[PDB]
């Protein structure tokens, strides 16, 4: 089964979202708070999720039959997936346009004489926005020059609408009949991305002036580590790239067997994730160093720090290889495959999580997938407009920020403190052949929550306004973003209150029906609750 651990560790979050986060934070100084969070609270909250899903064969919302008070955490990890699906599909819509626009002998992003070119373009033969490759993305693809801000936003663009419809149709017809959407599409996302990355890495070392871009990647500065921004960016990116906190792992583990080894599958994914991220950063910074001996400017003053860094970088590196059309086609085919697989995984996670709860949607899958996909298309229509990059930035900043860390922290607290690390270890020993040990028990009970809470608190206290590289957002945009962020975090206490007023009895007999497994129904009456003695809470 050593193909899924290779075909799933890389997705559209290590080749798109990691480059610009590494570039913005400096490069190198971003890998110190990345490995720490991967070792401390990235592997344990992958092993725990896999074990929970494999033992309790339920989705991401009804798995909380071991502690009914915490069922709101299951509902709080579906809205985040919905938002991520919206802007994920919007972003995938660009790769189709770039692939279709590359079936020529002279690529559009190499010349400075096309219709969409302003009378300020400069051909070398904050950010410089007049370069031929960065002007294409801004004008002939996004049409950003017709929007004055987030308060203007024109009508949707008719050229990306067709690509969005194509992506929506592909997703629907992929997830319309069966859950097995992984046994025939893992032979393109497991081999091609590695080949393309290797070619790019082996080419980006002979470029003139490419040593100055790798002498800054392997150079640690100690003044960016005293500010609480990289510590939050790395913490969010770890959970974005690993899959924890979205409910995907539980849903995809509930369909496996009862003798699978989660230990090996958890230790064989983080290593590949780290290696892929390091290699991607190396290649990206090599290309950035190359694009400084041409414009004769500094490394920090080239390119953007937004979502278009890869679309500005990679087309400017394909043009140097011999046979540019072939490599462009291969690269964008790989991007399309990665995006489609990730979107399919997320949508399947949402659908399974919602269908395991209500049994009426389990018999109607074609009428439910259509509804989910149509809602996603309608709510993703916003980012296709003229000023859609502003909405994309707002969603990227606020959809999964503090909310995902809060959800993961609540998951860890509910699984450990209120259930029992002893009970979890006994279940794992019943399923597999061994016991979790001591490192994982000490990590999942004391160390991981102590870091997640610190990150959440320091992110709440140290909040900075929202900008896009030249544009300070209006003040009400921050209010809207915080409302979006709180829309997921507010679901945890609401379910607690509802379940407290829903049951019948006294306070002692109402608090005792939400801290015990649902199958131990005839134990509360005989006053047999193990959570009322210190021996349960004194077990490390
Ligand atoms: O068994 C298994 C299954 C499995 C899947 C994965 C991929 C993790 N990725 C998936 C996409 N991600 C989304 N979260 S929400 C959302 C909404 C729309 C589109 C994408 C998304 C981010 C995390 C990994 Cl790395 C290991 C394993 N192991």
């Amino acid at each position: 089964f050593l193909l899924s651990v290779v075909g799933f560790a890389v997705d559209l979050a290590n080749v798109w979202r990691f480059p610009y986060l590494c570039y913005k934070n400096g490069g190198g100084a971003f890998l110190i708070p990345y490995t720490l969070f991967l070792i401390i609270a990235g592997m344990p909250l992958f092993y725990m999720e896999l074990a929970l899903g494999q033992y309790n064969r339920e989705g991401a919302a009804t798995v909380w039959k071991i502690c009914p008070f915490f069922k709101g955490v299951g509902y709080a990890v579906i809205l985040i997936a919905l938002y991520v699906g919206f802007y994920y599909n919007v972003i995938i819509a660009w790769s189709l346009y770039y692939l279709f626009s590359s079936f020529t002998l002279n690529l559009p992003w190499t010349d400075c004489g096309h219709t969409w070119n302003s009378p300020n373009c400069t051909d070398p033969k904050s950010k410089y926005k007049f370069t031929p490759a960065a002007e294409f993305y801004e004008r002939g693809v996004l049409h950003l020059h017709e929007s004055s801000g987030i308060h203007d936003i024109g009508l949707p663009q008719w050229q990306l609408l067709l690509c969005l419809m194509v992506v929506v149709i592909v997703l629907y017809f992929s997830l319309w009949k069966g859950v097995k959407t992984s046994g025939k599409v893992v032979w393109i996302t497991a081999t091609l991305p590695y080949f393309v990355l290797f070619v790019l890495l082996v080419h980006g070392v002979t470029l003139p002036g490419a040593s100055n871009g790798i002498n800054a990647y392997l150079h640690i500065d100690f003044y960016r580590l005293k500010e609480a921004t990289v510590w939050i960016d790395a913490a969010t990116q770890i959970f974005f790239s690993l899959g924890a906190g979205f409910g995907v792992l539980i849903a995809f583990a509930s369909y496996n067997k009862f003798d699978n080894n989660c230990y090996r599958d958890a230790l064989l994914t983080s290593s590949i994730n780290c290696i892929t991220s390091f290699v991607s950063g190396f290649a990206i910074f090599s290309i950035l160093g190359y694009m400084a001996h041409e414009h004769k400017v500094n490394i920090e003053d080239v390119a953007t720090e937004g979502a278009g860094l890869v679309f500005i970088l990679y087309p400017e590196a394909i043009s140097t290889l011999s046979g540019s059309t072939f490599w462009a086609v291969v690269f964008f085919v790989m991007l399309l495959a990665l995006g489609l697989d990730s979107s399919m995984g997320g949508m399947e996670a949402v659908i399974t999580g919602l269908a395991d709860d209500f049994q009426v949607l389990k018999r109607h899958r074609k009428l439910f997938t259509f509804g989910v996909t149509f809602s996603t298309f309608l709510l993703a229509l916003f980012c296709i407009t003229k000023g859609g990059i502003y909405v994309l930035t707002l969603l990227d900043t606020f959809a999964a920020g503090t909310s995902i860390l809060f959800a993961v922290l609540m998951e860890a607290i509910g699984v450990s403190w209120f259930y029992g690390v002893d009970r979890f270890s006994n279940d794992i020993q019943q399923m597999m052949g061994f016991r979790p040990g001591l490192y994982w028990r000490l990590c999942w009970k004391f160390v991981s929550p102590a870091f997640l809470l610190f990150v959440v608190v320091v992110s709440i206290i140290n909040f900075k306004p929202l900008t896009y590289d030249d544009y300070i957002f209006p003040p009400w945009a921050n209010w809207v973003g915080w409302g979006i962020a709180l829309s997921s975090m507010v679901l945890v206490p609401i379910y607690v209150i509802y379940k407290f007023l829903s049951t019948q009895g006294s306070l002692w007999e109402r608090l005792a029906y939400g801290i015990t497994p649902e199958n131990e129904h005839h134990l509360v009456a005989q006053r047999d609750i193990r959570q009322f003695q210190l021996q349960h809470w004194l077990a490390i």
